[PDB]
């Protein structure tokens, strides 16, 4: 049983989250999931970071202390990961006591290492971003005011001695990284755009503050607090147990398998951190992959639903499978999506509701109230049913593929070809024509017909547990699978005949 560590990225608690959070943490969630199904030891983490100039400015604008908008908005967005039935293992919070001694021991390797040394910071500095930003990257605009180049937010001239950490040592240490090991970056796309940006010279990182206290004192020199990026990027070693080195946690699960980002701070986690654990002598994470945005098409306001970007208005509306389902299958993932009102209706009205929902109802009401509700003992097989049967045996193999990548959109691809082909089967062989018959030769295919169709079912429910937590176990409460019989080992253990099914009802209903 091998170890998997998989984390999101921890977003700033300053207002209400939004569905491009969701849209990470149902992604994240799924893989972390389907790996604990295929027989692997699962550690998820997940969470917020607390600190910085971007949270004291609004907890200061909302006339509140930066501690207390740190809670409060941290459990507004633990309650949607609730909501949304993430199986994260810790809700972590930079501001978390165990946190504190993980960054101050990063610190100290790094400074140990010799790379980090006290000087004169002078430069713009984006406040939304949390970002350093040089003259050229800044431009000037006719208003007076300055703006950063590539993000269009508004930078702030910061004059302090502060710490650097010398990232311009890296350069080839890190081009050579991305050489050898290309899956650390992910999409290949984004792996270029690093390759070309690190290939023009790094400059040095400042890596302290001096004109607020709202963040991690540097160990030794109270006036400095740390970069709220390098408090923040340590959360992933804090998550395991860090400074511990010698603990179990940190010793199995260290270094992560993948990193769940948004493509808007990947430099922060394919250039700097893997900078900065190399300086602590810190084995580096595996994977790297940054997902597109999601953008709403027409209106935000909806005239009969309400607020379209709103995610805890989405699952209220549609349900949360619903949801879930939609943001994984709609939008290729890595890519940038787009989707609106009638996309969802239609994609929950269609894949769920009748490709899914219909051909699990039909097939289990002709065995509940046509054969005694328990799984048709089956006869011989015919072509038609080895060929649907062999399709739905294959599913798993390339599934696993598609989750490797990670490329859930594919995967859902996959179990909806299988679908659409069992129902196209369920049309051609015709049960409830086969169960009026008065034939011995008849009633057994229609016994054979209905089992397969339940096999194909059940191999289904059973795959698309990590995207559908929820609708799929009721599924298989259907189809009498026991609980302590769903792992991904299951699959391979065909439906057994005899096996009592409870009373059918609708899992995915229309809107
Ligand atoms: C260590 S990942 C930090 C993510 C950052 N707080 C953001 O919202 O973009
Ligand atoms: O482009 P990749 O990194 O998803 O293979």
């Amino acid at each position: 049983s091998e170890p998997f560590y998989i984390t999101t990225a921890i977003a700033y608690p300053n207002g209400v989250p939004h569905i491009g959070h969701a849209y990470e943490y149902i992604a994240t969630d799924a893989i972390a999931r389907f790996k604990r199904l295929d027989g692997y030891d699962v550690r998820y983490l997940t969470g917020t970071d607390v600190h910085g100039q971007k949270m004291a400015e609004t907890a200061a604008k909302e006339g509140i202390p930066a501690a207390e908008l740190a809670r409060r908005n941290s459990d507004v967005f633990q309650r949607l990961q609730e909501k949304l039935n993430i199986s994260f293992d810790r809700f972590i919070r930079t501001s978390d006591a165990d946190h504190y001694e993980a960054s101050k021991a990063i610190w100290k390797r790094m400074a140990d290492a010799g790379d980090i040394y006290l000087d004169a910071y002078k430069g713009w500095y984006s406040i939304r971003d949390e970002r350093f930003f040089t003259e050229n990257e800044t431009t000037e605009q006719p208003d007076g005011t300055r703006i950063a180049t590539e993000t269009g937010a508004p930078v702030t001239w910061t004059e302090e001695q502060t710490y650097f950490f010398r990232l311009s040592a890296y350069t080839d240490r890190l081009l050579a990284l991305y050489e050898e090991h290309p899956e650390f970056i992910g999409p290949d796309a984004r792996r270029n755009e690093i390759v070309s940006f690190v290939s023009g010279g790094l400059k040095d990182l400042s890596i302290s503050r001096t004109t607020f206290d709202w963040g991690v004192p540097v160990p030794d020199h109270p006036d400095h607090v740390m970069y709220v990026w390098v408090d923040a990027l340590t959360n992933y070693l804090t998550g395991v147990g860090f400074p511990d080195t010698e603990s179990e946690s940190f010793r199995r699960y260290w270094p992560a398998d993948l990193h769940m980002i948004g493509k808007d701070i990947i430099r922060f986690h394919t250039v700097y951190w893997p900078a900065f654990l190399m300086s602590a002598g810190l084995p580096l994470p595996k994977r790297i992959f940054a997902h597109g945005w999601l953008l709403n098409r027409g209106e935000k306001m909806s005239k009969s639903i309400g607020n379209v970007v709103d995610p805890v208005n989405l699952v209220d509306t549609f349900g949360l499978d619903q949801v879930r389902y939609f943001l994984l299958r709609e939008v290729p993932f890595g890519q940038d999506g787009s989707y609106n009102e009638d996309a969802i209706i239609g994609r929950v009205n269609a894949d769920l509701a009748n490709e899914l929902g219909n051909l699990a109802q039909r097939s289990l009401s002709m065995v509940a109230k046509n054969l005694g509700a328990a799984v048709p003992d089956p006869g011989e097989f015919t072509d038609e049913d080895t060929a649907l049967l062999a399709a739905a045996d294959a599913l798993l193999e390339r599934v696993r593929e598609h989750f490797d990548v990670p490329a859930m959109h594919l995967a859902l691809e996959a179990i909806w070809s299988v679908l659409g082909a069992a129902n196209r089967y369920f049309s051609a062989q015709e049960p409830w024509v086969l169960r009026k018959s008065d034939a011995a030769e008849d009633q057994q295919r229609f016994r054979t017909v209905l089992y397969t169709t339940l096999e194909v079912v059940r191999i289904a429910s059973l795959l698309l547990q990590p995207v559908m937590p929820e609708s799929t176990a009721k599924l298989l409460d259907l189809l009498g699978q026991p609980t302590d019989e769903r792992d991904f080992s299951a699959i391979a253990n065909r439906i057994k005949p005899g096996t009592s099914l409870p009373a059918p009802s609708g899992i995915f209903p229309r809107y």
